[PDB]
């Protein structure tokens, strides 16, 4: 059987986490997608030469109790953690989305990717040091995406793909 991967999408409202799944999927822009649905997303594709399953949950941070999320919690591999270049808060918020996945895996080794969504903007408000030094001291890749205009968007989803390989061995 083809591997498959759970990830999970977290970060602020309003961040592109919808944007950015539905760009990595179905190669379109959204920009009217419910903030508050939160469903998974399938897409067969080949990473270095191996070909998988990206199941995706796109988080949407609503109240009900969903079956769903808790399997993605409970087997998900890997976590996209975003803010905004454009949204301090989104960026304060990444340190408590991490302490939450550690809480969830009681591990601090957690497949992780820290994504900084809509750098297709000028009012850059969060810097490409600020974001990168962050990422070091957690030990994870930090990748800038635009899901406007496609630029990392593969990049976050696969580098999260060999984060969970490399962990994995
Ligand atoms: C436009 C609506 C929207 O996108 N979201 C997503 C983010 N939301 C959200 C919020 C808020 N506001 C939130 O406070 N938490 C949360 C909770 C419930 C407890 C403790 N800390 C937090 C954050 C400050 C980190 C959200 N938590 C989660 C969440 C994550 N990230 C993980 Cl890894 C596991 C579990 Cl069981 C979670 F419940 C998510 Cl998905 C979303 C949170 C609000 C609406
Ligand atoms: N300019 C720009 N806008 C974006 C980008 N990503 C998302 N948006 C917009 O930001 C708003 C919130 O995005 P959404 O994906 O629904 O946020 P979510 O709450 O994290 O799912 C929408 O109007 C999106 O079109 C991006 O990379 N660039
Ligand atoms: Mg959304």
């Amino acid at each position: 059987s083809m591997t498959e991967y759970k990830l999970v999408v977290v970060g602020a409202c309003g961040v592109g986490k919808s944007a950015l799944t539905i760009q990595l999927i179905q190669n379109h822009f959204v920009d009217e997608y419910d903030p508050t649905i939160e469903d998974s997303y399938r897409k067969q594709v080949v990473i270095d030469g191996e070909t998988c399953l990206l199941d995706i949950l796109d988080t949407a941070g609503q109240e009900e109790y969903s079956a769903m999320r808790d399997q993605y919690m409970r087997t998900g591999e890997g976590f996209l953690c975003v803010f905004a270049i454009n949204n301090t808060k989104s960026f304060e918020d990444i340190h408590h989305y991490r302490e939450q996945i550690k809480r969830v895996k009681d591990s601090e080794d957690v497949p992780m990717v820290l994504v900084g969504n809509k750098c297709d903007l000028p009012s850059r408000t969060v810097d490409t040091k600020q974001a990168q030094d962050l990422a070091r001291s957690y030990g994870i890749p930090f990748i800038e995406t635009s899901a406007k205009t496609r630029q990392g968007v593969d990049d976050a989803f696969y580098t999260l793909v060999r984060e969970i390989r490399k962990h994995k061995e």
